[PDB]
């Protein structure tokens, strides 16, 4: 009996972690987005899939204390349109804008994760 499959059940995550679904058994191809508790920051993979060998990649962790990352980086052919505060914070996104000659490819905003900002929008001439 049983196919070649090997389906998933929610593994032992962090006590302060909370999965998006939060179901007991995950079907192969379920993406278990994780997050941490209200006052916790999730660090690591915030989305793992249920594969036919198990939930992968391995689970992220929870940090209450993160960095504020200071001000955001510059944009290559734009700038930050928002008020650059000396202290942003985790999950604080920064709306950028590129010049009126470019198309903005990636996310115009980026949020700082742990203490590192995510991948910039990047714009190209239209």
């Amino acid at each position: 009996e049983a196919a070649g499959e090997r389906e998933c059940e929610l593994p032992k995550i962090d006590v302060h972690l909370v999965p998006d679904r939060k179901k007991d058994q995950y079907k192969v191809g379920e993406v278990l987005k994780f997050s941490c508790k209200p006052g916790f920051t999730i660090v690591g993979p915030n989305s793992v899939q249920c594969y036919h060998f198990g939930l992968s990649p391995d689970l992220p962790i929870c940090k209450e204390q993160v960095q504020s990352c200071g001000p955001p980086p510059e944009l290559l052919n734009g700038n930050v349109k928002e008020k650059t505060k000396e202290e942003y914070g985790h999950s604080e996104v920064v709306e950028y804008y590129c010049n009126p000659r470019f198309l903005m490819k990636g996310p115009n905003k980026i949020q700082c994760v742990d203490g590192e900002w995510t991948t910039l929008p990047v714009c190209i001439v239209e």
